[PDB]
Protein backbone atom coordinates (compact mmCIF):
# COMPACT_ATOMS: atom_id res chain seq x y z
CA UNK A 1 0.00 0.00 0.00
CA UNK A 2 1.17 3.55 -0.96
CA UNK A 3 -0.62 6.54 0.73
CA UNK A 4 -2.78 8.76 -1.57
CA UNK A 5 -2.73 5.97 -4.18
CA UNK A 6 -5.64 3.99 -5.63
CA UNK A 7 -3.82 0.80 -6.65
CA UNK A 8 -6.20 -2.10 -7.02
CA UNK A 9 -9.20 0.26 -7.16
CA UNK A 10 -11.75 0.74 -9.97
CA UNK A 11 -13.24 4.19 -10.68
CA UNK A 12 -16.03 5.48 -12.95
CA UNK A 13 -15.95 9.15 -14.06
CA UNK A 14 -18.84 10.87 -15.92
CA UNK A 15 -18.46 13.91 -18.22
CA UNK A 16 -15.00 12.79 -19.36
CA UNK A 17 -15.59 14.56 -22.72
CA UNK A 18 -15.12 18.00 -21.12
CA UNK A 19 -12.03 19.60 -19.53
CA UNK A 20 -12.65 18.89 -15.82
CA UNK A 21 -14.01 15.35 -16.21
CA UNK A 22 -11.15 14.40 -18.53
CA UNK A 23 -8.51 15.70 -16.07
CA UNK A 24 -10.23 13.77 -13.25
CA UNK A 25 -10.30 10.49 -15.25
CA UNK A 26 -6.61 10.79 -16.17
CA UNK A 27 -5.63 11.72 -12.59
CA UNK A 28 -7.39 8.71 -11.02
CA UNK A 29 -5.53 6.58 -13.56
CA UNK A 30 -2.22 8.24 -12.61
CA UNK A 31 -3.03 7.42 -8.95
CA UNK A 32 -3.37 3.71 -9.87
CA UNK A 33 -7.10 3.17 -10.46
CA UNK A 34 -8.54 1.32 -13.48
CA UNK A 35 -10.99 3.77 -15.04
CA UNK A 36 -14.37 3.66 -16.77
CA UNK A 37 -14.29 6.80 -18.97
CA UNK A 38 -17.97 7.79 -19.24
CA UNK A 39 -18.92 10.48 -21.70
CA UNK A 40 -21.92 11.96 -23.48
CA UNK A 41 -20.83 12.75 -27.06
CA UNK A 42 -17.51 12.29 -28.93
CA UNK A 43 -16.31 8.72 -28.83
CA UNK A 44 -13.02 9.77 -30.52
CA UNK A 45 -12.36 12.26 -27.68
CA UNK A 46 -13.19 9.73 -24.99
CA UNK A 47 -10.82 7.16 -26.56
CA UNK A 48 -8.00 9.78 -26.37
CA UNK A 49 -8.62 9.84 -22.57
CA UNK A 50 -8.55 6.01 -22.44
CA UNK A 51 -5.25 6.12 -24.38
CA UNK A 52 -3.66 8.58 -21.95
CA UNK A 53 -4.66 6.45 -18.97
CA UNK A 54 -3.20 3.37 -20.69
CA UNK A 55 0.06 5.24 -21.49
CA UNK A 56 0.38 6.02 -17.75
CA UNK A 57 0.26 2.29 -16.95
CA UNK A 58 -3.40 1.79 -15.90
CA UNK A 59 -6.29 0.08 -17.68
CA UNK A 60 -9.32 2.03 -18.97
CA UNK A 61 -12.47 1.65 -21.09
CA UNK A 62 -14.84 4.18 -22.64
CA UNK A 63 -18.54 3.53 -22.00
CA UNK A 64 -21.07 6.10 -23.35
CA UNK A 65 -24.32 7.07 -21.61
CA UNK A 66 -27.00 9.72 -21.80
CA UNK A 67 -27.16 10.61 -18.06
CA UNK A 68 -30.53 12.31 -18.64
CA UNK A 69 -31.94 8.79 -19.15
CA UNK A 70 -31.98 6.83 -15.90
CA UNK A 71 -32.13 3.44 -17.71
CA UNK A 72 -28.81 4.34 -19.39
CA UNK A 73 -27.28 5.12 -15.97
CA UNK A 74 -28.32 1.60 -14.80
CA UNK A 75 -26.71 0.01 -17.91
CA UNK A 76 -23.53 2.09 -17.53
CA UNK A 77 -22.96 0.86 -13.96
CA UNK A 78 -23.88 -2.76 -14.83
CA UNK A 79 -21.38 -2.68 -17.73
CA UNK A 80 -18.71 -1.13 -15.50
CA UNK A 81 -19.00 -3.95 -12.94
CA UNK A 82 -19.18 -6.62 -15.65
CA UNK A 83 -15.98 -5.32 -17.33
CA UNK A 84 -13.72 -4.74 -14.28
CA UNK A 85 -15.29 -7.16 -11.74
CA UNK A 86 -16.19 -4.47 -9.17
CA UNK A 87 -16.47 -0.68 -8.69
CA UNK A 88 -15.04 1.37 -5.79
CA UNK A 89 -15.29 5.03 -6.87
CA UNK A 90 -17.91 7.05 -8.81
CA UNK A 91 -17.28 10.69 -9.77
CA UNK A 92 -19.87 12.75 -11.60
CA UNK A 93 -18.74 15.74 -13.69
CA UNK A 94 -22.07 15.84 -15.57
CA UNK A 95 -23.55 19.28 -16.10
CA UNK A 96 -24.51 22.09 -18.44
CA UNK A 97 -24.36 25.84 -17.89
CA UNK A 98 -27.24 28.31 -18.56
CA UNK A 99 -27.78 32.07 -18.33
CA UNK A 100 -30.80 34.35 -18.47
CA UNK A 101 -32.91 36.75 -16.43
CA UNK A 102 -35.70 34.96 -14.50
CA UNK A 103 -38.37 36.72 -16.63
CA UNK A 104 -37.18 34.92 -19.80
CA UNK A 105 -36.54 31.39 -18.48
CA UNK A 106 -38.66 28.84 -20.38
CA UNK A 107 -40.08 25.47 -19.30
CA UNK A 108 -37.77 23.87 -21.87
CA UNK A 109 -34.64 25.55 -20.48
CA UNK A 110 -35.49 24.71 -16.87
CA UNK A 111 -35.88 21.04 -17.90
CA UNK A 112 -32.65 20.97 -20.01
CA UNK A 113 -30.65 22.13 -16.97
CA UNK A 114 -32.30 20.21 -14.13
CA UNK A 115 -32.55 16.91 -16.06
CA UNK A 116 -28.76 16.63 -16.19
CA UNK A 117 -27.32 18.79 -13.37
CA UNK A 118 -29.67 17.72 -10.59
CA UNK A 119 -31.80 14.70 -11.63
CA UNK A 120 -28.96 13.06 -13.62
CA UNK A 121 -26.49 13.44 -10.78
CA UNK A 122 -29.05 12.20 -8.21
CA UNK A 123 -29.47 8.97 -10.17
CA UNK A 124 -25.74 8.55 -10.79
CA UNK A 125 -25.47 8.61 -6.97
CA UNK A 126 -28.31 6.07 -6.63
CA UNK A 127 -26.68 3.65 -9.09
CA UNK A 128 -23.24 4.15 -7.47
CA UNK A 129 -24.72 3.23 -4.07
CA UNK A 130 -26.34 0.14 -5.57
CA UNK A 131 -23.18 -1.03 -7.35
CA UNK A 132 -20.27 0.05 -5.13
CA UNK A 133 -18.10 -2.20 -2.96
CA UNK A 134 -18.19 -1.46 0.79
CA UNK A 135 -15.91 1.43 1.79
CA UNK A 136 -16.27 3.17 -1.60
CA UNK A 137 -16.53 6.82 -2.68
CA UNK A 138 -19.07 9.05 -4.44
CA UNK A 139 -18.25 12.62 -5.56
CA UNK A 140 -20.74 14.92 -7.34
CA UNK A 141 -20.24 18.34 -8.94
CA UNK A 142 -21.72 21.53 -7.48
CA UNK A 143 -20.48 25.10 -8.16
CA UNK A 144 -19.24 28.21 -6.38
CA UNK A 145 -22.49 29.75 -7.71
CA UNK A 146 -24.59 27.50 -5.47
CA UNK A 147 -23.79 29.46 -2.25
CA UNK A 148 -20.51 31.37 -2.49
CA UNK A 149 -20.83 33.61 -5.59
CA UNK A 150 -23.92 35.53 -6.76
CA UNK A 151 -24.16 36.11 -10.54
CA UNK A 152 -27.17 38.03 -11.96
CA UNK A 153 -29.16 36.09 -14.62
CA UNK A 154 -27.76 32.82 -13.30
CA UNK A 155 -30.63 31.64 -11.07
CA UNK A 156 -31.46 28.40 -12.91
CA UNK A 157 -27.93 27.02 -12.85
CA UNK A 158 -27.25 28.24 -9.27
CA UNK A 159 -30.38 26.43 -8.03
CA UNK A 160 -29.52 23.24 -9.94
CA UNK A 161 -26.29 23.07 -7.86
CA UNK A 162 -27.89 24.19 -4.54
CA UNK A 163 -29.91 20.98 -4.80
CA UNK A 164 -26.70 18.89 -5.14
CA UNK A 165 -25.22 20.52 -1.98
CA UNK A 166 -28.23 19.35 0.04
CA UNK A 167 -28.27 15.94 -1.67
CA UNK A 168 -24.69 15.08 -0.66
CA UNK A 169 -25.15 15.90 3.03
CA UNK A 170 -28.12 13.51 3.24
CA UNK A 171 -26.64 10.90 0.83
CA UNK A 172 -23.79 10.53 3.34
CA UNK A 173 -26.34 9.38 5.93
CA UNK A 174 -27.94 6.72 3.67
CA UNK A 175 -24.68 5.52 2.04
CA UNK A 176 -23.03 5.05 5.45
CA UNK A 177 -24.72 1.66 5.65
CA UNK A 178 -22.19 0.51 2.98
CA UNK A 179 -19.44 2.74 4.52
CA UNK A 180 -19.42 4.82 1.31
CA UNK A 181 -18.58 8.55 1.79
CA UNK A 182 -20.38 11.10 -0.38
CA UNK A 183 -19.02 14.63 -1.14
CA UNK A 184 -19.26 17.35 -3.78
CA UNK A 185 -16.67 19.68 -5.34
CA UNK A 186 -17.85 23.24 -6.14
CA UNK A 187 -15.37 24.73 -8.61
CA UNK A 188 -15.14 28.41 -9.32
CA UNK A 189 -13.40 30.04 -12.29
CA UNK A 190 -11.98 27.04 -14.14
CA UNK A 191 -10.41 27.76 -17.55
CA UNK A 192 -11.26 25.32 -20.34
CA UNK A 193 -12.21 25.55 -24.04
CA UNK A 194 -15.72 26.55 -23.13
CA UNK A 195 -14.80 29.16 -20.46
CA UNK A 196 -14.18 31.86 -23.06
CA UNK A 197 -17.66 31.22 -24.49
CA UNK A 198 -19.32 32.36 -21.25
CA UNK A 199 -16.78 34.50 -19.35
CA UNK A 200 -18.59 37.71 -20.33
CA UNK A 201 -21.64 36.69 -18.22
CA UNK A 202 -19.66 36.89 -14.95
CA UNK A 203 -18.66 40.60 -14.88
CA UNK A 204 -20.53 43.92 -15.33
CA UNK A 205 -20.39 44.98 -19.01
CA UNK A 206 -18.53 41.75 -19.86
CA UNK A 207 -18.87 42.03 -23.66
CA UNK A 208 -16.83 45.28 -23.72
CA UNK A 209 -13.67 43.40 -22.68
CA UNK A 210 -11.57 41.00 -24.78
CA UNK A 211 -11.47 37.27 -23.96
CA UNK A 212 -7.94 37.75 -22.62
CA UNK A 213 -8.90 40.75 -20.46
CA UNK A 214 -11.77 38.62 -19.09
CA UNK A 215 -9.43 35.68 -18.36
CA UNK A 216 -6.95 38.06 -16.59
CA UNK A 217 -9.72 39.61 -14.47
CA UNK A 218 -10.90 36.14 -13.47
CA UNK A 219 -7.27 35.36 -12.53
CA UNK A 220 -7.23 38.32 -10.15
CA UNK A 221 -10.38 37.09 -8.38
CA UNK A 222 -8.20 34.55 -6.49
CA UNK A 223 -5.76 36.23 -4.08
CA UNK A 224 -3.20 33.79 -5.62
CA UNK A 225 -3.55 35.77 -8.93
CA UNK A 226 -3.92 32.78 -11.25
CA UNK A 227 -6.82 31.06 -12.98
CA UNK A 228 -8.27 27.75 -11.76
CA UNK A 229 -7.54 24.78 -14.06
CA UNK A 230 -9.05 21.27 -14.49
CA UNK A 231 -6.03 19.77 -12.61
CA UNK A 232 -6.93 21.88 -9.49
CA UNK A 233 -10.30 20.13 -9.32
CA UNK A 234 -8.72 16.71 -10.15
CA UNK A 235 -6.16 17.17 -7.33
CA UNK A 236 -8.98 17.55 -4.75
CA UNK A 237 -11.19 14.73 -6.12
CA UNK A 238 -8.08 12.50 -5.91
CA UNK A 239 -7.71 13.22 -2.17
CA UNK A 240 -11.48 12.78 -1.46
CA UNK A 241 -11.57 9.33 -3.11
CA UNK A 242 -8.43 8.16 -1.29
CA UNK A 243 -8.21 6.28 2.04
CA UNK A 244 -6.87 9.49 3.63
CA UNK A 245 -9.98 11.50 2.60
CA UNK A 246 -12.43 9.26 4.55
CA UNK A 247 -13.24 11.71 7.39
CA UNK A 248 -14.42 14.36 4.87
CA UNK A 249 -17.96 13.06 4.33
CA UNK A 250 -21.25 14.77 3.50
CA UNK A 251 -19.42 18.02 2.57
CA UNK A 252 -19.19 20.43 -0.33
CA UNK A 253 -15.68 21.87 -0.92
CA UNK A 254 -15.57 25.20 -2.79
CA UNK A 255 -12.49 25.20 -5.09
CA UNK A 256 -11.93 28.81 -6.22
CA UNK A 257 -8.37 29.43 -5.05
CA UNK A 258 -9.58 31.70 -2.21
CA UNK A 259 -11.88 34.01 -4.24
CA UNK A 260 -14.95 33.84 -1.97
CA UNK B 1 -50.36 54.68 6.58
CA UNK B 2 -50.02 52.27 9.57
CA UNK B 3 -46.61 50.52 10.08
CA UNK B 4 -46.55 46.70 9.53
CA UNK B 5 -49.90 46.99 7.70
CA UNK B 6 -50.73 46.14 4.08
CA UNK B 7 -53.71 48.44 3.53
CA UNK B 8 -54.31 49.08 -0.14
CA UNK B 9 -52.14 46.10 -1.11
CA UNK B 10 -53.10 42.95 -3.06
CA UNK B 11 -51.52 39.58 -2.21
CA UNK B 12 -51.60 36.11 -3.82
CA UNK B 13 -50.88 33.05 -1.63
CA UNK B 14 -50.40 29.50 -3.03
CA UNK B 15 -51.03 26.28 -1.07
CA UNK B 16 -53.86 27.87 0.92
CA UNK B 17 -55.49 24.40 1.27
CA UNK B 18 -52.88 23.30 3.83
CA UNK B 19 -52.18 24.58 7.37
CA UNK B 20 -49.29 27.01 6.73
CA UNK B 21 -50.62 28.51 3.48
CA UNK B 22 -54.07 29.02 5.01
CA UNK B 23 -52.63 30.82 8.08
CA UNK B 24 -50.53 33.03 5.76
CA UNK B 25 -53.55 33.96 3.58
CA UNK B 26 -55.68 34.85 6.63
CA UNK B 27 -52.82 36.82 8.23
CA UNK B 28 -52.19 38.98 5.13
CA UNK B 29 -55.92 39.69 5.13
CA UNK B 30 -55.79 40.64 8.84
CA UNK B 31 -52.91 43.03 7.98
CA UNK B 32 -55.16 44.78 5.40
CA UNK B 33 -54.33 43.12 2.07
CA UNK B 34 -56.95 41.88 -0.41
CA UNK B 35 -56.10 38.23 -1.00
CA UNK B 36 -56.12 35.75 -3.89
CA UNK B 37 -56.50 32.38 -2.09
CA UNK B 38 -54.77 29.93 -4.44
CA UNK B 39 -55.13 26.24 -3.75
CA UNK B 40 -54.65 22.85 -5.39
CA UNK B 41 -57.59 20.66 -4.31
CA UNK B 42 -60.65 21.31 -2.09
CA UNK B 43 -62.65 24.27 -3.27
CA UNK B 44 -64.89 24.03 -0.16
CA UNK B 45 -61.79 24.38 2.08
CA UNK B 46 -60.44 27.31 0.09
CA UNK B 47 -63.81 29.12 0.32
CA UNK B 48 -63.66 28.75 4.15
CA UNK B 49 -60.35 30.73 3.98
CA UNK B 50 -61.99 33.37 1.73
CA UNK B 51 -64.84 33.60 4.27
CA UNK B 52 -62.47 34.14 7.20
CA UNK B 53 -60.64 36.91 5.34
CA UNK B 54 -63.98 38.56 4.53
CA UNK B 55 -65.12 38.30 8.18
CA UNK B 56 -61.94 40.17 9.18
CA UNK B 57 -62.91 43.07 6.90
CA UNK B 58 -60.79 42.41 3.77
CA UNK B 59 -61.78 41.17 0.31
CA UNK B 60 -60.69 37.76 -1.02
CA UNK B 61 -61.24 35.33 -3.91
CA UNK B 62 -60.37 31.66 -4.38
CA UNK B 63 -58.62 30.83 -7.67
CA UNK B 64 -57.51 27.19 -8.23
CA UNK B 65 -54.35 26.15 -10.10
CA UNK B 66 -52.21 23.08 -10.65
CA UNK B 67 -48.78 24.67 -9.96
CA UNK B 68 -47.09 21.70 -11.66
CA UNK B 69 -48.49 23.09 -14.93
CA UNK B 70 -46.76 26.33 -15.91
CA UNK B 71 -49.65 27.42 -18.20
CA UNK B 72 -51.95 27.29 -15.15
CA UNK B 73 -49.52 29.52 -13.21
CA UNK B 74 -49.73 32.09 -16.06
CA UNK B 75 -53.57 31.99 -15.97
CA UNK B 76 -53.66 32.25 -12.17
CA UNK B 77 -51.60 35.47 -12.19
CA UNK B 78 -53.53 36.93 -15.16
CA UNK B 79 -56.82 36.25 -13.35
CA UNK B 80 -55.47 37.76 -10.13
CA UNK B 81 -54.57 41.04 -11.86
CA UNK B 82 -57.83 41.09 -13.82
CA UNK B 83 -59.91 40.64 -10.62
CA UNK B 84 -58.16 43.11 -8.25
CA UNK B 85 -56.57 45.53 -10.76
CA UNK B 86 -52.96 44.90 -9.66
CA UNK B 87 -50.78 42.56 -7.57
CA UNK B 88 -48.14 43.59 -4.98
CA UNK B 89 -47.27 40.40 -3.06
CA UNK B 90 -46.83 36.72 -4.06
CA UNK B 91 -46.24 34.02 -1.44
CA UNK B 92 -45.70 30.39 -2.39
CA UNK B 93 -46.49 27.66 0.15
CA UNK B 94 -46.57 24.98 -2.58
CA UNK B 95 -44.85 21.73 -1.72
CA UNK B 96 -45.06 18.03 -0.96
CA UNK B 97 -43.01 15.94 1.46
CA UNK B 98 -41.26 12.61 0.61
CA UNK B 99 -39.18 10.02 2.45
CA UNK B 100 -37.02 7.09 1.42
CA UNK B 101 -33.47 5.79 1.35
CA UNK B 102 -31.58 6.89 -1.81
CA UNK B 103 -31.39 3.25 -3.02
CA UNK B 104 -35.20 3.06 -3.40
CA UNK B 105 -35.99 6.48 -4.92
CA UNK B 106 -37.76 6.08 -8.29
CA UNK B 107 -37.82 8.33 -11.36
CA UNK B 108 -41.53 8.87 -10.69
CA UNK B 109 -40.96 10.00 -7.08
CA UNK B 110 -38.12 12.35 -7.99
CA UNK B 111 -40.41 13.98 -10.59
CA UNK B 112 -43.45 14.20 -8.22
CA UNK B 113 -41.34 16.15 -5.71
CA UNK B 114 -39.26 18.40 -7.96
CA UNK B 115 -42.16 19.31 -10.30
CA UNK B 116 -43.95 21.10 -7.46
CA UNK B 117 -41.35 22.01 -4.81
CA UNK B 118 -38.65 23.35 -7.11
CA UNK B 119 -39.94 23.78 -10.70
CA UNK B 120 -43.42 24.93 -9.58
CA UNK B 121 -42.01 27.49 -7.17
CA UNK B 122 -39.47 28.71 -9.77
CA UNK B 123 -42.29 29.49 -12.20
CA UNK B 124 -44.50 31.06 -9.53
CA UNK B 125 -41.56 33.44 -8.99
CA UNK B 126 -41.24 34.06 -12.76
CA UNK B 127 -44.95 34.90 -13.09
CA UNK B 128 -44.86 37.08 -9.94
CA UNK B 129 -41.96 39.08 -11.42
CA UNK B 130 -43.86 39.50 -14.68
CA UNK B 131 -47.10 40.62 -13.01
CA UNK B 132 -46.05 42.53 -9.88
CA UNK B 133 -46.23 46.29 -9.35
CA UNK B 134 -42.88 48.02 -8.69
CA UNK B 135 -41.74 47.72 -5.07
CA UNK B 136 -43.51 44.38 -4.56
CA UNK B 137 -42.63 41.18 -2.65
CA UNK B 138 -41.98 37.52 -3.45
CA UNK B 139 -41.63 34.84 -0.74
CA UNK B 140 -40.99 31.14 -1.46
CA UNK B 141 -40.94 28.13 0.88
CA UNK B 142 -37.75 26.24 1.73
CA UNK B 143 -37.21 24.02 4.82
CA UNK B 144 -34.93 23.59 7.81
CA UNK B 145 -33.96 20.32 6.06
CA UNK B 146 -32.31 22.22 3.20
CA UNK B 147 -29.21 23.22 5.25
CA UNK B 148 -29.91 23.27 9.00
CA UNK B 149 -31.23 19.78 9.86
CA UNK B 150 -30.03 16.42 8.47
CA UNK B 151 -32.68 13.66 8.35
CA UNK B 152 -31.72 10.19 7.01
CA UNK B 153 -33.87 8.98 4.06
CA UNK B 154 -34.86 12.56 3.30
CA UNK B 155 -32.43 13.41 0.48
CA UNK B 156 -34.99 14.08 -2.27
CA UNK B 157 -37.01 16.61 -0.29
CA UNK B 158 -33.90 18.25 1.25
CA UNK B 159 -32.43 18.80 -2.24
CA UNK B 160 -35.73 20.15 -3.62
CA UNK B 161 -35.48 22.96 -1.00
CA UNK B 162 -31.68 23.51 -1.35
CA UNK B 163 -32.49 24.57 -4.90
CA UNK B 164 -35.01 27.18 -3.64
CA UNK B 165 -32.39 28.67 -1.25
CA UNK B 166 -30.06 29.32 -4.19
CA UNK B 167 -32.93 30.53 -6.41
CA UNK B 168 -33.98 33.30 -4.00
CA UNK B 169 -30.50 34.77 -3.59
CA UNK B 170 -30.17 35.16 -7.39
CA UNK B 171 -33.86 36.09 -7.96
CA UNK B 172 -33.20 39.12 -5.73
CA UNK B 173 -30.60 40.31 -8.26
CA UNK B 174 -32.92 40.00 -11.29
CA UNK B 175 -36.10 41.26 -9.56
CA UNK B 176 -34.28 44.36 -8.27
CA UNK B 177 -34.94 45.97 -11.64
CA UNK B 178 -38.61 46.25 -10.52
CA UNK B 179 -37.53 46.93 -6.88
CA UNK B 180 -39.17 43.63 -5.85
CA UNK B 181 -37.47 41.82 -2.91
CA UNK B 182 -37.30 38.02 -2.96
CA UNK B 183 -36.91 35.84 0.20
CA UNK B 184 -37.69 32.34 1.44
CA UNK B 185 -38.96 31.00 4.79
CA UNK B 186 -37.52 27.64 5.94
CA UNK B 187 -39.84 26.27 8.62
CA UNK B 188 -38.86 23.50 10.97
CA UNK B 189 -41.22 21.42 13.12
CA UNK B 190 -44.61 22.92 12.29
CA UNK B 191 -47.64 21.09 13.72
CA UNK B 192 -50.60 20.65 11.37
CA UNK B 193 -53.05 17.84 10.47
CA UNK B 194 -50.43 16.16 8.36
CA UNK B 195 -47.52 16.45 10.86
CA UNK B 196 -48.64 13.38 12.79
CA UNK B 197 -48.62 11.39 9.53
CA UNK B 198 -44.86 11.84 9.14
CA UNK B 199 -43.44 12.70 12.59
CA UNK B 200 -42.05 9.18 13.01
CA UNK B 201 -39.57 9.76 10.13
CA UNK B 202 -37.69 12.48 12.07
CA UNK B 203 -36.40 10.52 15.10
CA UNK B 204 -34.50 7.22 15.58
CA UNK B 205 -37.02 4.36 16.06
CA UNK B 206 -39.90 6.82 15.53
CA UNK B 207 -42.65 4.18 15.14
CA UNK B 208 -42.09 2.91 18.72
CA UNK B 209 -43.41 6.18 20.17
CA UNK B 210 -47.01 7.45 20.24
CA UNK B 211 -48.06 10.46 18.13
CA UNK B 212 -48.24 12.52 21.33
CA UNK B 213 -44.79 11.41 22.53
CA UNK B 214 -43.46 12.36 19.08
CA UNK B 215 -45.16 15.79 19.21
CA UNK B 216 -43.72 16.39 22.74
CA UNK B 217 -40.20 15.40 21.64
CA UNK B 218 -40.46 17.78 18.69
CA UNK B 219 -41.56 20.47 21.17
CA UNK B 220 -38.37 19.97 23.16
CA UNK B 221 -36.21 20.45 20.06
CA UNK B 222 -36.74 24.25 20.40
CA UNK B 223 -35.09 25.67 23.52
CA UNK B 224 -38.45 27.50 23.98
CA UNK B 225 -40.05 24.03 24.65
CA UNK B 226 -43.07 24.45 22.37
CA UNK B 227 -44.02 23.25 18.90
CA UNK B 228 -43.93 25.53 15.85
CA UNK B 229 -47.39 26.44 14.47
CA UNK B 230 -48.66 27.83 11.13
CA UNK B 231 -49.08 31.30 12.76
CA UNK B 232 -45.29 31.38 13.55
CA UNK B 233 -44.55 31.15 9.83
CA UNK B 234 -47.38 33.62 8.97
CA UNK B 235 -45.99 36.15 11.48
CA UNK B 236 -42.61 36.20 9.66
CA UNK B 237 -44.04 36.26 6.11
CA UNK B 238 -46.15 39.25 7.25
CA UNK B 239 -43.01 41.18 8.26
CA UNK B 240 -41.09 40.23 5.04
CA UNK B 241 -43.90 41.47 2.77
CA UNK B 242 -44.27 44.75 4.70
CA UNK B 243 -42.55 48.10 3.99
CA UNK B 244 -40.41 47.53 7.11
CA UNK B 245 -39.05 44.19 5.77
CA UNK B 246 -37.49 45.75 2.63
CA UNK B 247 -33.81 45.48 3.66
CA UNK B 248 -34.14 41.69 4.13
CA UNK B 249 -33.69 40.64 0.50
CA UNK B 250 -32.24 37.55 -1.14
CA UNK B 251 -32.28 35.65 2.20
CA UNK B 252 -33.61 32.40 3.61
CA UNK B 253 -34.88 32.66 7.23
CA UNK B 254 -34.93 29.37 9.18
CA UNK B 255 -38.03 29.36 11.46
CA UNK B 256 -37.55 26.55 13.99
CA UNK B 257 -37.81 28.43 17.28
CA UNK B 258 -34.04 28.09 17.90
CA UNK B 259 -33.68 24.31 17.31
CA UNK B 260 -30.68 24.43 14.94
CL1 LIG C 1 -18.88 14.25 -21.73
CL1 LIG D 1 -53.49 23.75 -1.46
Amino acid sequence: YIPGRLDGKVALVTGSGRGIGAAVAVHLGRLGAKVVVNYANSTKDAEKVVSEIKALGSDAIAIKADIRQVPEIVKLFDQAVAHFGHLDIAVSNSGVVSFGHLKDVTEEEFDRVFSLNTRGQFFVAREAYRHLTEGGRIVLTSSNTSKDFSVPKHSLFSGSKGAVDSFVRIFSKDCGDKKITVNAVAPGGTVTDMFHEVSHHYIPNGTSYTAEQRQQMAAHASPLHRNGWPQDVANVVGFLVSKEGEWVNGKVLTLDGGAA
